[PDB]
């Protein structure tokens, strides 16, 4: 949709070191994701949409079509098999890999976008404010 379209910035963050942790990521990896305030800007151009994670460490952009399968390299070194779908007014979205399965949804709430990621038996809430 829209409301997604703009620019966030990260504002608080909650249970990330262990979603990374249950994800295989490291130390290393770990001191430096829990130290930042990535910002997101969603765009779409056609039917054709953006993500784009900024941050002093890494960067990461994505295009999808909603519904339509897609290959993303994720910013801890994993290929994945994403797929984005719409379904009452969230974004959820699914990443599979070897037999694994990690799903991130995007929600709107007063104007705030509600981040949850899910990683079997982990749950993790990040919360963007616009612009
Ligand atoms: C939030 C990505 C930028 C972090 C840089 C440090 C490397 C990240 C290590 C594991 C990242 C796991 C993927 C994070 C999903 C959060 C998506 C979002 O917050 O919009």
């Amino acid at each position: 949709s829209n409301k997604f379209l703009g620019t966030w910035k990260l504002v608080s963050s909650e249970n990330f070191d262990e979603y990374m942790k249950a994800l295989g990521v490291g130390l290393a990896t770990r001191k430096l994701g829990n130290l930042a305030k990535p910002r997101v800007i969603i765009s779409k151009k056609g039917d054709i949409i953006t993500i784009r994670t900024e941050s002093p460490f890494k960067n990461t952009e994505i295009s999808f079509k909603l519904g339509q399968e897609f290959e993303e390299t994720t910013a801890d070194n994993r290929k994945t098999k994403s797929t984005v779908t719409l379904a009452r007014g969230s974004l959820n979205q699914v990443q599979k890999w070897n037999g694994n399965e990690t799903t991130i949804k995007r929600k709107l709430v007063d104007g705030k976008m509600v981040v949850e990621c899910k990683m079997k038996d982990v749950v993790c809430t990040r919360i963007y404010e616009k612009v």
